[PDB]
């Protein structure tokens, strides 16, 4: 099992686990702030995701400094984990070409 | 016909497959949701591929589980998707490189 | 001049290209849609350049098929433009390594 | 220390610094806006940052020229500072894969 595969999966392990750790801190973050919509657990998940993916439709987001810090790392793990998958498809099609290429 | 470019033709037929199977199955989880707005073809999907681009505008977006749900997979298959292109731009790139160091 | 920065300097050219040809055609789209706000051509150009970067504030969006379509033009642009920018980073780095790696 | 990892580390300072000069700058720049809502510090650098990412919730954002011009600057610093994490990414798996091929 190449390295990159290997990295693959364990970057999608790990971006689940910060999308759920997401969803949690950031309800414990926005609580107590007057006006705060992400405040549910269902919804913070909803929110982790498309701010992960960065789709950012606006529908939730945090008030709070550490809900918005907690918002970054989000942010920061699925760029880099998609990034890392992309990282992962281009070594394996360079990997064939040379193949191709009779290396 | 390399890989890459098989890989990036065939992922485009796909990723136009999961837009229109996006917007029918959105239209489908939302309709039956108080306040939903993601409910009539066009406009989904409309939603699905700026969706996909994650682009998120946040014009429409859904409101219940299946329906984001649905909203995830038409993420990742986007980002997943471009993320392929660029991946076989990379490999195109490190080809032509080589190829100029007389390799 | 390896090609991968020609083609990184091209996209960026021809990205301009379509982020100025859009704003044009988003306008001329949107006109005669009552409710539409991507009407005037300073403002379609910020909404052209966030949406190529995928950024979409959702200040501004268009409402007609035709914007629509032109939004997927300039997303599609905008995305694959940056993703070759990423390809000849990469293929910048991977010739690097193989020097220092006495190749 | 392989270029890849050093660039990294230089795109991620300059990023920081980029977000920091961007949310300085966006106040600058849209005081004197009636309606402008980006004229405080912190909420400007949360500013910056989700538009960096890309995520652009669209709790905020420029209304002038220069504000855009900014926004511009940070859109691109992002995209291309974490396009370039991923090419290391590539990079560090292809040299790897070669390696795992005996070479
Ligand atoms: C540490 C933080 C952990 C957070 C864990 C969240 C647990 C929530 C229970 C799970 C589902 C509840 C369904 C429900 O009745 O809610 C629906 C109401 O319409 C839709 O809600 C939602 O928006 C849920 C969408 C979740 C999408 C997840 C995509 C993951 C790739
Ligand atoms: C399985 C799910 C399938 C969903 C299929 C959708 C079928 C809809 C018929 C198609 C066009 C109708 C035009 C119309 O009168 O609508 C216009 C009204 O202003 C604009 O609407 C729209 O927003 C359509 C924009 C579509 C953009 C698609 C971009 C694809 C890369
Ligand atoms: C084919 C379509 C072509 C469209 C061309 C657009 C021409 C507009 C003239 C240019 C500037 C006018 C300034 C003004 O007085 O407007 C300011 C008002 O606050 C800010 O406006 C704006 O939002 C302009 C921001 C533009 C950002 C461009 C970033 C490019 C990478
Ligand atoms: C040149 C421009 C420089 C701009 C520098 C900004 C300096 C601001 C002081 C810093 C924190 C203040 C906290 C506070 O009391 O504010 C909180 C109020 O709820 C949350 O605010 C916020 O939204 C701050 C979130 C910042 C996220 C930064 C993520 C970086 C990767
Ligand atoms: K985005
Ligand atoms: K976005
Ligand atoms: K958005
Ligand atoms: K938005
Ligand atoms: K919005
Ligand atoms: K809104």
């Amino acid at each position: 099992s190449a390295l990159h595969w290997r990295a693959a999966g364990a970057a999608t392990v790990l971006l689940v686990i910060v999308l759920l750790a997401g969803s949690y801190l950031a309800v414990l973050a926005e609580r107590g702030a007057p006006g705060a919509q992400l405040i549910t657990y269902p919804r913070a998940l909803w929110w982790s995701v498309s701010t992960a993916t960065t789709v950012g439709y606006g529908d939730l987001y945090p008030v709070t400094l550490w809900g918005r810090c907690v918002a970054v790392v989000v942010m920061v793990a699925g760029i880099t984990s998609f990034g890392l998958v992309t990282a992962a498809l281009a070594t394996w099609f360079v990997g064939r070409e040379q193949e191709r290429r009779g290396h």
